């Protein structure tokens, strides 16, 4: 057997961040990675046509201080996603350009309904503990409803319900009827609320890494050398003896003091456990699917949309459109002009039966309509990735919780099982679902082990992160009218 | 490698029925079973205090002709569960004895609401094809609602909503808010509807096997001999070469022409696939949990409840009650008197924290109150099994579908993946979730392979089953009033119109 201090299962950002922290503390770590690459739900493809492209997780922004610090230490730089010109909201077959993060509305009833929807998402979130959403005062009530039920109650207009639906589909790559209202409300609040999660400027989509986010995992693999074992899917963990035994599919055995599980929760099902897992974890890992998305990048000769004072952001309502959301993916130098779009949730499943060339035609025709430009019909290149097909991800971006699961099983997610500690972005308390949450959870799991070893005190397990000097956060603000305008039923109670 | 025609993954009733059919057809089969025993979600415990007891699946009944036929061919016999005396419905801390399968209501408005609830479940079921529920005309609308939402729309009384809640909890070991309305309506219709699924006499809970249901899998293992490999959990299936390669945890390799996967769909996640599964199955097997249940059997000196004209059936509403449903589990000889009860859904999670002795105490106190009998506080023995702890089951009785999954992913549940065919009760079209459905699916998967091999024509893949001569099925009937009485909103519309 190969003997080490800690085996880390998974070489995504979380497992690499955990392995780096333990290595830096002087422990002998091994990373066992199922794939022939590191990075997991991050994947940067390089070729002459694109230079580089993120086909998985890409964006970082203010308040994501851990991923920004880790990347800076590994030598990476960010650049800003283009948001100089106007965003577009495409509604009932017409483009409405706008500025500011929230698509505006002009009808006064629709205005009250939209304002109340976003305000209510944040009001509900203020009662949900980031580190324990099952402790929300209405946890059971909210966990026993889907987001479809909540939007049916809250939205008096079809306009608000359609945009709220798009919000859920885009944020969590899942239908409103698939997901728990408590879990969705927690998910938004633990990113800093509605404005922060939906924003490019001053929010989650502000920046990308120069050369791709895959460099985070690749550069930690560079540091660790042959401590990273590629094509070593873990099949078996045995905790019955003095040392933990970890077996891989290619017949290798690893012996360690402790294990970090840095894989999506449900992919724990791919490991046979001795002794069996405790009942609550045994069932939990069958109840926590990942969402569905195709990330598609269409390349053009120039960023032609900018000539029409459009930044390349499109928010596209309705069933017919394959893509509900796009961002400008042009490189910081103005070259490799491109539009990134997502095919979300049921559409990822519906449109997966098409060929790559058929998806490209649908996207170009959509973009030609929304940007009002024939130039959209002349792509020079195309790259896409359907994350639903990945055996060792299960989907993207993250794990969602169907109704009833977070209150019954949520407490299990980061509970250690003897000498197995749990990392992965699903176990974070701030930007869970993101690269930021991956770093938080991997470093916290590593520090749980250092505490178990008697190397650090209990109060050092959870550590605050200084604000980035390069990407400072501006405050989220609201107006008097936003805070105090009535809801639609509120306007009716006054009549 | 060990070479054969067909590797069957899983030695539950479904894999064992598949293996038996293939063996009987002259093929070389191997069964790879993870556990040190066959039977899976069936498990018959034998000891001197109980003689035998089913801690997993137990009951069979009219219309379950495949399991009856298989068991009969293996030399097994059935007996009837005791339903001679009155059933009890316990609600708001009082017991109401009754006869007939449905707990009755006297309040006229409540009666309309109850009648309409059961009628509507079956009316909706008649829109849903057993072999393709996603083809129901309103499949998307019904799949995008939980059963909680459906009961909130349908039940105009708390009485009906509370009974309907217990019905879902007991039938599918899940909460109403956990499960798709389309899936639940399918599940009930593919068992023959509300009356058949809830009934003891003339329904699913009519009979048990003398000596236990585990004998089905055990007697097939006896016929197959050393073809059944115990403690062989499958970890890897490789279809990249001319023969399929199947690898076990204990480092054995099996080579076959075809594979039958006879495990619960989500337990396919325990296998690494080369090439990877197609996208739809890859995601489906992360979306289909099994329910939660502890099956608990309390033994007594005598079946004392019969002396009070109670058969031992208790239908118990109330968050405080650990157990929502019981049956008499006395042996057919009248000895080893016992009450079987289920701890369902969230209660199986909440009460798993307790010791075995603490659960026995809570159950005895409950039974004493419901039966009005101090004798219930004098148990002589106790057996239980929490199925939520089983690595190689995932839960019991069966797999449930949360909202949105059956329409998006249901088409791939029994779609072959190259040379992998899918059995297991979850893939059945009649009594899916039951031992009957295990037999249907195992035999159908085996015939798909016989067809692939050119041994049988396509029209022999799906085969009807002659009715049991031992267990005749009475038809499900309704009265004129049951068919035509209005719902509560129907009555309100009649009132509004009159007064006009
Ligand atoms: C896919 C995706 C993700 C995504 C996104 C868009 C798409 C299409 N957009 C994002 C964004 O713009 N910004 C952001 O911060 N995140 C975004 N995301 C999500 C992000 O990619 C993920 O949150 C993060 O990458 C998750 O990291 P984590 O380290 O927690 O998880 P992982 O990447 O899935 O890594 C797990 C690794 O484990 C290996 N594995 C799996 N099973 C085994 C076994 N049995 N044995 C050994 N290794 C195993 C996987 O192969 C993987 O490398
Ligand atoms: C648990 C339970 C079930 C049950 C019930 C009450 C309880 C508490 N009441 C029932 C009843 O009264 N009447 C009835 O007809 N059914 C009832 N059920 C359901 C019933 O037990 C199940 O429907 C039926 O037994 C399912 O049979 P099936 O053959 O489809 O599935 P299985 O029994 O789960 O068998 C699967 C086997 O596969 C092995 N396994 C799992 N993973 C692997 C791997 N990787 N490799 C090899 N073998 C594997 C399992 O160990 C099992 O033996
Ligand atoms: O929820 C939103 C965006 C999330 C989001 C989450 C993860 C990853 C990414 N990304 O990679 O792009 C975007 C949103 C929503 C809206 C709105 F208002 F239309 F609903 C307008 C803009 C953005
Ligand atoms: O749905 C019911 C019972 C299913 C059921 C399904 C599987 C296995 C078993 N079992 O082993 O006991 C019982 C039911 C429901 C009622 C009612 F009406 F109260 F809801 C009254 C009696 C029975
Ligand atoms: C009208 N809708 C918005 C459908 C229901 C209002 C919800 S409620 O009436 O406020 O519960
Ligand atoms: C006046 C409101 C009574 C609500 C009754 N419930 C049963 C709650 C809803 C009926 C739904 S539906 O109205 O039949 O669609």
């Amino acid at each position: 057997s190969n003997k080490c201090d800690v085996v880390v299962v998974g070489g995504g950002i979380s497992g690499m961040a955990a392995a780096k922290l333990l290595h830096d503390s002087g422990l002998n770590v091994v990373v066992l990675e199922a794939r022939d690459r590191v990075g997991g739900r991050t994947y940067t493809l390089r070729n002459q046509k694109v230079k580089y492209v993120d086909l998985g997780g890409s964006y970082v922004g203010p308040t994501q201080n851990r991923i920004l610090r880790l990347a800076k230490e590994l030598g990476l730089e960010t650049y800003k996603v283009n948001e100089v010109e106007r965003l577009i909201h495409h509604v009932k077959g017409k483009s409405y350009p706008f500025r500011g993060p929230f698509p505006p509305v002009w009808n006064p009833i629709t205005y009250l309904d939209h304002n109340n929807f976003w305000r209510t998402m944040d009001d509900m979130g203020r009662e949900i503990p980031s580190d324990a959403p099952w402790k929300a005062p209405l946890a059971e009530e909210w966990d026993n409803m889907t987001m479809k039920e909540l939007l049916d109650k809250l939205c008096w207009t079809e306009s608000a319900k359609q945009l709220a639906t798009l919000f859920v589909n885009l944020c969590v790559t899942a239908e409103t009827h698939e997901v728990s209202a408590l879990w969705f409300l927690w998910y938004v609040k633990q990113c800093g609320g509605t404005t922060r999660i939906i924003s490019t400027t001053n929010g989650g989509q502000e920046r990308k890494f120069v050369g791709g986010s895959g460099q985070v995992s690749e550069r930690i693999m560079d540091l660790l050398g042959d401590r990273v074992k590629l094509e070593r899917p873990v099949i078996y963990i045995d905790q019955t003896r003095e040392n933990v035994l970890v077996e891989t599919l290619n017949h290798e055995m690893y012996e360690a003091k402790y294990v970090i599980s840095a894989i999506p929760p449900t992919l724990g099902m791919k490991i046979h456990f001795n002794p069996p897992l405790p009942m609550m974890r045994n069932q939990m890992i069958t109840r926590v699917p990942l969402g569905s998305v195709i990330k598609c990048i269409v390349y053009y000769k120039e960023p032609f949309w900018r000539k029409k004072d459009y930044c390349g952001t499109m928010i596209i309502d309705g069933e017919e459109a394959p893509v509900a959301y796009t961002l400008d993916d042009t490189k910081p130098e103005g070259n490799y002009a491109a539009i990134m779009g997502f095919i979300l949730a049921h559409k990822a499943r519906k449109l997966a039966r098409l060929t790559k060339e058929e998806r490209l035609k649908k996207l170009c025709e959509l973009y030609a309509k929304v940007l009002g430009s024939l130039e959209a019909l002349e792509p020079v290149h195309y790259e896409e990735k359907n994350w639903c097909e990945e055996q060792y991800s299960g989907g993207c971006y993250t794990t969602y919780f169907p109704p009833g699961i977070l209150t019954q099983y949520g407490r299990v997610l980061r509970q250690p099982v003897d000498r197995i500690y749990f990392a992965g972005t699903e176990t974070a308390t701030h930007w869970s679902g993101y690269m930021e949450g991956a770093v938080e959870a991997g470093e916290r799991a590593a520090r749980e082990i250092l505490h178990a070893m008697g190397k650090i005190p209990e109060d050092e397990i959870w550590q605050s992160e200084p604000e980035s000097v390069d990407v400072p956060a501006q405050p989220i603000t609201t107006t008097f009218l936003e805070r105090h305008l009535p809801s639609v039923p509120g306007l009716l109670r006054l009549i």
